[PDB]
């Protein structure tokens, strides 16, 4: 099918924050507080049900009482495409 | 405003829709009827606003054919496509994933 995959791709990562939570843990491991810091206006159970939504598709790893998440090997599969959506994003905020 | 660039990309093409939009239109023109029918579950009204929020954006190009009745088409413009790369490493990835689990 033409659209299938980029269909998946956009059910795993499209989701409001999905994208912003995966470009915050490449190379780094964050908390609950720290992540909704870096992305406010996130209502705090918007941003469980993504990160929990990201760890039961498998790309982020979840593992007093600490949780911290980390991506997941198949997780850092995808940071190919978050950079070069930096740089397009980069390129248009530097030509306006 | 945003603290990064990629904030910046999702505002322009993350909201729902968006991308498979600009995906079906990469090499074509649509008419509205042919996105429905390539995005079945979408609401007509839901489809159109993101529709006009990517032109808008500069995304993409919308042109009307004068007959009768109007032929309303549909097309990347260079600033559109100039994402079709990103696109095309998506599409790849899903496939990827996809062939296993």
């Amino acid at each position: 099918n033409y659209s299938c995959p980029i269909e998946a791709t956009l059910a795993l990562i499209g989701g409001k924050y999905k994208t912003l939570i995966l470009w915050h843990l490449k190379d780094t491991i964050l908390r609950f507080n720290e992540l909704k810091k870096l992305i406010p206006k996130a209502t705090p159970k918007m941003l469980t049900q993504q990160l929990r939504e990201l760890e039961s598709d498998g790309l982020i790893i979840r593992v007093p009482p600490k949780v911290e998440y980390s991506l997941s090997d198949f997780g850092k599969s995808i940071i190919p495409i978050l950079d070069s959506m930096c740089d397009w994003g980069s390129d248009y905020l530097e030509s306006l």
